[PDB]
């Protein structure tokens, strides 16, 4: 996140955070047994982290979950990202807390204008490499469709859309992807791309939620 401010402790309790003996992607817990990330952040053998605020340091809010299942969107393009989700599906059922909770998914696409919460463990630098130890936070609006294709000839998909700032200066980056983008109390969005980070008409590019609420309640129904 560049742009962004220290979240606090736990105050994103749906944020998780996905380890391969490392932190290379962010994720939603949506109930106490699945988690829904971007499918470019798909590899085996992952760990789910949850009640993190600190990643490197243990501070006691935390649970450490092994994902059972990683489903990918069947139709997910590595090449355009076109529907970059994937669903988790953890070995064990998370423990409800103040600090540990899913978000609700959308029942409707949110509206242009419509002011999102965007949180992750990315890169705060839009030049050069920061990690931060904390959670950032972005508060980012939804940007019109048309602007988003004016940005993005000819890679906006219907499953795509832009939220931030046409000026830059605030934005998602490297490390945030599969993390959530949460608009009027809802999951509208999942980190997915963009050209740099916080750079002038080129705001961030966020997998469409709204798109997938079916998708996502058979995969769980099945699994
Ligand atoms: C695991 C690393 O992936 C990520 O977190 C990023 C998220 C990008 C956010 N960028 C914004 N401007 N908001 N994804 C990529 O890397 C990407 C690749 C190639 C091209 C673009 C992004
Ligand atoms: N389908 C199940 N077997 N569920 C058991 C729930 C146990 C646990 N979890 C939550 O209720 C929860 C819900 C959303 C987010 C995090 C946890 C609890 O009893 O604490
Ligand atoms: N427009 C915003 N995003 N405001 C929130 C920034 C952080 C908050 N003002 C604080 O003192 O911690
Ligand atoms: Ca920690
Ligand atoms: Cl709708
Ligand atoms: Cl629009
Ligand atoms: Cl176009």
């Amino acid at each position: 996140i560049v742009g962004g401010y220290t979240c606090g402790a736990n105050t994103v309790p749906y944020q998780v955070s996905l380890n391969s003996g490392y932190h290379f992607c962010g994720g939603s817990l949506i109930n106490s047994q699945w988690v829904v990330s971007a499918a470019h952040c798909y590899k085996s053998g992952i760990q789910v982290r949850l009640g993190e605020d600190n990643i490197n340091v243990v501070e006691g809010n935390e649970q450490f979950i092994s994902a059972s299942k990683s489903i990918v969107h069947p139709s997910y393009n590595s090449n355009t990202l076109n529907n970059d989700i994937m669903l988790i599906k953890l070995k064990s059922a998370a423990s409800l807390n103040s600090r540990v909770a899913s978000i609700s998914l959308p029942t409707s696409c949110a509206s242009a204008g419509t002011q999102c919460l965007i949180s992750g463990w990315g890169n705060t630098k839009s030049s050069g490499t920061s990690y931060p130890d904390v959670l950032k936070c972005l508060k980012a609006p939804i940007l019109s469709d048309s602007s988003c294709k004016s940005a993005y000839p000819g890679q906006i998909t219907s499953n795509m859309f832009c939220a931030g700032y046409l000026e830059g200066g605030k934005d998602s980056c490297q490390g945030d992807s599969g993390g959530p983008v949460v608009c009027s109390g809802k999951l509208q969005g999942i980190v997915s791309w963009g050209s740099g980070c916080a750079q002038k008409n080129k705001p961030g590019v966020y997998t469409k939620v709204c798109n997938y609420v079916s998708w996502i309640k058979q995969t769980i129904a099945s699994n």
